[PDB]
């Protein structure tokens, strides 16, 4: 039974928050930009903001707008927003953040992808939403206990997505979503209408004559990966061996979840100079003020413990198990992975639909609604023609 | 020129320690005992005990018992203890720590080493030492800038032995500490009476004939590192890509700066169930209060930023810069790495002393100070017989 839920955040736990960020203990560090993490210029200009500028109330407002709820399935609490079309026979779609995602990421595209017609679009792309909270992050509150895998993951999205009467419907995500999303393509093929991911990997198999296929700039592709890898996996790594030493480190000070975070702002997000250049700055304090008023970061940390074996730090070769499900693939410049069609082909045997954009990073909904939602939108136009 | 140096931590920052204590917000995580991080259990009871029964005062004047001076050296700030044998005849040495070290790790040798007299030993074993705080760590204080990578840590204790005075002296050390005590091999032989490390992780030079040379025991000892590398290396990994983020997260949270070292406390010294196994949990928590108190889990976080190319997450193959040194090496059992003689002797022409001690982790002389004791002393003995 779905129980309906809106986000109100004690005036108290509010209070707290500004007082701890007056508080802060600011550390004496060298300045080296942004080399060895957020600079104290900006870090501390964009802490005084979130005490003293940023609407908290507002943007519960705008969160509250949505219809929410919770549930429980297999002993862990699940919130989502489910956003209903005007158009009776729109798409159904469960959108799946990742690490470290909120449904918050999802705003700019929740309008124009239920409601088309109110945004100058056709009637017939209109999608129904389910936006659910990875079990343990933000609003679906910490866990009580652990094992949630992947497969333990997609298991539930199945049982939600059945239980509010959804019989076809399309799994779309990118990072921890996009996994859940292709589990999903062997625990429920016979309720999905389709796959659609905008975050790929692509593994080689590790076999020999792979690799000779492969064209200069198909490997140049792979080779991204090395950005990631050399300087950006820290946080996954001290994630997936000791989850509660990061919750120790997040639950207790506000600049310390500010400053962690500021990190995939910066670097997953494609980005110039700054978070701002990719993402709205009171959407980012919004993002970022789930995590600290839910308590999470510790909680969210658990995932990457639990998908270890799915880490892109724990192994980049071998095939996938073979998925005859429509396939739709999203290719983002500033995504941390760069897929290689050939090899996702190897394993996905009915890519239907494959767009590579010219801007947008890791978040990318959040970073380009637009260019999101006219891709999502041609992919189920073409899924409706199979 | 050397300044007279005492520790004396304002009042109001221990009040400011003890306020911060007791407003921890601790998280929600599951029980899954030392899995994951520190027990909650285990940290909060620490944590309290710290906040009400932890005499500061007291270790305060326990580590002031020893003469202390800062200096400066190619721009930064050194702190050191410098303790005379009544002996004028002993053997200079010094004994340089590592990550996360201090100089509280050696109180309980100081005693033993400098006057063996006094403690049923032979006069003739007596050492005078020099304990210095790294660069950016704990007593010396925060880095006014960056760029401390091994070498010129080397260049700078030659410097600070030279305008001790001290022309003839050992350097000895682990983990970092190690590192410098063999740079300073190359950088400073005609003062060097000879170099002793007590933690020597030995790298395969990956030519081909090497394997076949070794013994199925040599081969389970430099596979010992893989628990290191799968399971401890994440604080390593976090810090030598974004140390300042480290610092936002250690710098404004006690319990954060606590479950942070409590890792290195429980897994890198050797325990069977907590860290007051191996070391006593005042003087653990003498060790953790100087790094709060100082502000410098940032600055320290720079070592490994700094010393990238050195680091075993980085590489463990190719061989090393020939030393013709008289060598002393340590093996303790619960050391991260674990030394195979055969490939120490491929590049370390003049290794005088090999000891495989029994008990003992990563802070060796911190753990086992009576077998630290007589194994230096040991080694002293036969560098006199050279």
């Amino acid at each position: 039974a779905m129980r309906p839920f809106q986000v109100q955040i004690p005036q108290a736990d509010i209070d707290d928050l500004k007082r701890r960020l007056s508080e802060t203990r600011w550390p004496e560090l060298v300045d080296v930009g942004w080399s060895r993490g957020a600079p104290l210029s900006y870090i501390k200009e964009l802490a005084e903001y979130w005490r003293d500028g940023f609407d908290w109330r507002a943007a519960e407002r705008r969160i509250n707008q949505y219809p929410q709820f919770t549930t429980e399935i297999d002993g862990a609490t699940i919130h989502f927003l489910h956003v209903r079309s005007p158009e009776p026979d729109a798409t159904p779609m469960v959108i799946t953040h990742g690490w470290p995602g909120t449904p918050v990421e999802f705003l700019d595209i929740i309008g124009p992808l239920t409601d088309p017609r109110a945004h100058g679009g056709d009637p017939a792309d209109a999608f129904h939403l389910v936006i659910p909270s990875l079990p343990g992050f933000g609003l679906s509150g910490p866990l009580k206990s652990a094992g949630w895998e992947l497969g333990r993951i997609a298991m539930a999205w199945s049982k939600l997505m059945a239980s509010l009467g959804y019989e076809r419907y399309i799994a779309q995500g990118g990072d921890i979503g996009a996994f859940t999303s292709l589990l999903l393509g062997a625990i429920d093929p016979s309720h999905l209408a389709g796959i659609h991911v905008n975050l790929l990997q692509t593994n080689l198999s590790g076999e020999p004559g792979e690799l000779e296929t492969l064209s200069d700039a198909d490997k140049a592709r792979l080779a991204v990966s090395e950005r990631f890898l050399d300087d950006l996996s820290g946080p996954m790594k001290m994630q997936s061996t000791r989850p509660h030493t990061i919750g120790y480190m997040l639950n207790d000070s506000p600049v310390a979840q500010l400053a962690y975070l500021l990190e995939m702002f910066k670097h997953w997000a494609q980005t110039e100079n700054v978070p701002e250049d990719a993402v709205d700055r009171d959407l980012m304090l919004t993002h970022i003020s789930l995590f600290w008023f839910t308590a999470t970061g510790g909680s969210a940390a658990q995932a990457h413990y639990e998908l270890k074996p799915f880490l892109p730090i724990t192994s980049l070769i071998g095939r996938s198990p073979t998925l005859d499900v429509p396939m739709g693939v999203a290719v983002y410049p500033g995504a941390l992975f760069q897929p290689v069609r050939s090899l996702a082909e190897r394993d996905f045997k009915q890519i239907v639909h494959w767009a590579e954009l010219d801007r947008g990073g890791h978040f990318s909904a959040m970073e380009e609604p637009d260019l999101f939602v006219d891709d999502l939108r041609t992919f189920n136009r073409t899924l409706k023609k199979l």
